[PDB]
């Protein structure tokens, strides 16, 4: 199972690690991308995860836009884990440095209510532009579910913790 995580609260536990390597490692139930409307696995830690599957990531990924058109800002879409994982949750923060609304966080924290157990990023952090302490604070304030967030910047992490209330 998941092991090196500190507790934040009764359900969200916090590690400094590579959300990959975390989840070739712990092979979970789900790993949450953070994904684009587009489900356009560039960066961050969509395009690491897609990376590690080899692209077949974005070969589904690309039938299932094709079928079914994009994400809402907020959304998700459970598609295959691949080598990662069972299931991967694609979950859309709102991305700040395109000028989408920060109130979105909310609800794109609302899909991992879905599941009983994730692995999963700090939604809209890196990347996407949001503050990653305003982050985990609406993770701890939303999800339910025991989430396991993996945080792959050391100094990041320790900032987190060190000035979580
Ligand atoms: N590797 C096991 C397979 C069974 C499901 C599961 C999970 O939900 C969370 C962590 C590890 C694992």
């Amino acid at each position: 199972s998941f092991s090196g995580y500190l507790k934040l609260t009764d359900n969200v536990y916090i590690k400094n690690a590579d959300i990959v390597e975390e989840a070739k490692k712990v092979k979970p139930t789900v790993v949450v991308n953070a994904a684009n409307v587009y489900l356009k696995h560039g960066g961050g830690v969509a395009g690491a995860l897609n990376k590690a599957t080899n692209n077949a990531m974005q070969v589904e990924s690309d039938d299932y836009i094709a079928t079914n058109g994009p994400l809402k800002v907020g959304g998700s879409c459970v598609l295959s884990g691949h080598n990662l994982a069972k299931h991967c949750l694609h979950v859309v923060g709102p991305n700040v440095n395109k000028g989408e609304d920060i109130q979105l966080l909310k609800s794109a924290y609302e899909n991992f209510n879905q599941h009983e157990v994730l692995l999963a990023p700090l939604l809209s952090a890196g990347i996407f532009g949001a503050d990653p302490i305003h982050s985990l604070r609406v993770c701890v304030d939303t999800v339910r579910t025991n989430v396991y967030l993996a945080v792959f910047d050391k100094n990041l992490y320790d900032k987190l913790v060190s000035s979580f209330l």
